[PDB]
């Protein structure tokens, strides 16, 4: 596959290995591990990162909703893939034939999908149990035992799964993380029979209490080597190896006198003689104009970002007068000087989750596997 | 295509069609227009956007990049295709067995192109000059005519046009927008022969001043409804009609009892017997975690987005027990209510063109054509 703008995004598969791998080794040997690849595997590419977690030890996967799902089945995967959230009872069908299994939490829905379903493939479920997330999940003994019910009757429908999801495993105080497990635990005894599989924790619960885990742990944003959050970094087991890193080259280079205004409501202006560089980045790239206070790396040296930001090109004062085709670094080590998602994400306010995510589908993705390209990904590729 | 999540973005090619026929109108027979369909149409849908445009009466396109327009090109559209960024001197062949038409602002760009390219297709070249924006262009008299130069020597090569770009055409104070007229103006005279397209406004200097913008436009924000700023709205010839509109319905409704906490960190606390429901939208379908305390609409009915959002859902405070499958609109109107895409920017404190542009591929669009449901386009 090929790509004609010079800017990109490295995804370094090793990592994702290593990240991977390290916590089978942490887990007891009869846990599994769910590796979740949801949101294009959080920007990084599904199919990429999903072949190489289950090489690393990963047995299942997991998706937000059915389209994720069927994507992986098309570009060949064949392990199991959960869809974590909702999904329509008159897609029970295409579910069950490309075996995915199903989040339920509500008892209508089942109503809903035994009437539209009649085999010969079985549909694979995992009751979602809300204990204190307030995102999706029963909430009550009456309702828990109604889907149980209604799937005990239909000869096609199993319950492969149960499991819950914690709202604060990432803080250091665990007092609302207590409730929730204690309050698992006595959700589960409303089951006539434990499934084959139970599983609540994400990330910061099995990095944390990986003897707490019961059969299978859903990893996702340690996977990528992103800590859960800035609050447990210090309380991680083993080293974690961040994967993703942006890439940019500069395609013009000028000097400007003193007075001259730069970009969008000309709202720069160089003081002394200086050398603006632009680089071929913007906003409709997940370069969101509220970096403009922000800074690039160009030869191992951290230079600012210059004005407002464009949708497909920012400006940059630079150190003095740089070669065309300079590579500049957004995201990534120049050097001795490093930008860390961490960092993208406290200037853009928000968790290191968001930031690779939303780097578009505009921006390639070159995929590193034993130090050398494994292949590009370009999704407005021909 | 179709989809199987209830998260969609509904995109009005008729809303689309009026914003450029109307412009059409309003300019000289002369004069073309250049519709902007950068980065996938500005989150519209660039062959959907390309097509609509050309039939309202546009005769060129304008892409930021090579693979934008390689790839309107594999889709079926013939029109004229310029890009407005940069290119590889490497990739000038490319360009031009594609009849691509590329921006050209350096002298060295063109020595090295000259080296690599012999024929036999010709490539078109649009001259961009710096007159007060800073971003890219040709600043100074022996680098245009260096340019010129290399062009007139070279068989292949053909300068087609030339262009600047203004940083304040969106701007009440007409101030810097005149010194960078006066800059342009000057600067047309160091080139020997004016060229075939001198083109040099953007939506908002071509529906301020559609006299002073020479034989075409390009046309951007405006063709999608959407002001180029809040200031230049009661100052533009007629009006823009919205295009995109966003929706996603209830999956879960519950009756939460108070001191009950919603979602990560559980910084929200139920303090009365409230209903909530979740939407299957979040950060990953551009929904950023900063519109958290903002309101969709919910049957006729603002309602706030409670907790924090999540990567791929989200929860609000509903007026009352409503069915799973009630219809939540993110941006559009319901019955008596509208949000529009300048108050989803006011929250995110950003511009209007950020806005359709982070909505991600995650989010299928479906197309509206003579009030008729005319495709989907499903990304994944
Ligand atoms: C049910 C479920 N389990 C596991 C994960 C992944 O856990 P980690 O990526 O923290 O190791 C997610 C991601 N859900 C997300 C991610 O961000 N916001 C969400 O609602 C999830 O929804
Ligand atoms: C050269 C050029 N012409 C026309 C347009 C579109 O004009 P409008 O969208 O204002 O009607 C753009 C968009 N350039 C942008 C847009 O945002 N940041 C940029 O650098 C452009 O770069």
């Amino acid at each position: 596959n090929d790509f004609h703008r010079d800017t990109w995004a490295e995804v370094d598969l090793d990592a994702i290995y290593d990240n991977v791998e390290n916590l089978r080794r942490l887990l007891p040997d009869d846990t599994h591990i769910m590796a979740v690849v949801k949101a294009n595997a959080y920007g990084h590419g599904d199919v990429q990162v999903a072949r190489t977690a289950l090489e690393a030890g990963a047995s299942r996967l997991a998706v937000a909703f059915l389209d994720e799902a069927l994507a992986l089945r098309e570009k060949g995967i064949e392990a199991p893939i959960l869809v974590l959230g909702a999904s329509r009872p008159a897609d029970a069908a295409l579910a069950a034939q490309q075996r995915i299994a199903l989040t339920v939490f509500r008892s209508d829905w089942l109503e809903e999908a035994s009437a539209l379903y009649s085999g010969p493939f079985p549909i694979h479920f995992h009751l979602k149990m809300d204990t204190g997330m307030g995102r999706l999940g029963v909430k009550d003994e009456e309702e828990t035992k109604r889907i149980v019910a209604l799937i005990e009757r239909h000869p096609h429908f199993v319950l492969e799964g149960l499991y819950t999801h914690f709202a604060t495993a990432d803080e250091v105080n665990t007092d609302y993380f207590s409730y929730q497990y204690t309050r698992f635990l006595h959700m589960l005894e409303w089951l006539p029979s434990r499934p084959p599989l139970v599983h609540c924790a994400n990330s910061a619960a099995s990095l944390r209490f990986p003897d707490r885990t019961f059969n299978m742990v859903r990893f996702g944003i340690a996977m990528y080597g992103l800590a859960p959050s800035p609050g447990i970094k210090p309380l991680l087991p083993y080293p974690l190896k961040e994967a993703f890193s942006l890439h940019s080259r500069l395609v013009h280079v000028k000097k400007l006198q003193p007075g001259e205004k730069v970009s969008y409501g000309a709202t720069y202006t160089a003081q002394t003689e200086e050398w603006i560089g632009t680089i071929p980045i913007g906003y409709a790239d997940g370069w969101l104009r509220r970096l403009q206070h922000f800074h690039v790396l160009v030869d191992g040296q951290k230079a600012p970002i210059v004005g407002r930001i464009c949708m497909d090109q920012c400006m940059i004062r630079l150190p003095g007068p740089l070669p065309v085709g300079t590579k500049v670094t957004l995201i990534g080590r120049q050097g001795d000087e490093v930008i860390s998602i961490d960092d993208v994400a406290r200037h853009l306010e928000t968790i290191n989750y968001e930031v690779p995510c939303t780097i578009s589908y505009r921006v390639p993705r070159i995929f590193f596997r034993h130090k050398r390209i494994m292949e590009v990904r370009n999704a407005i590729g021909r």
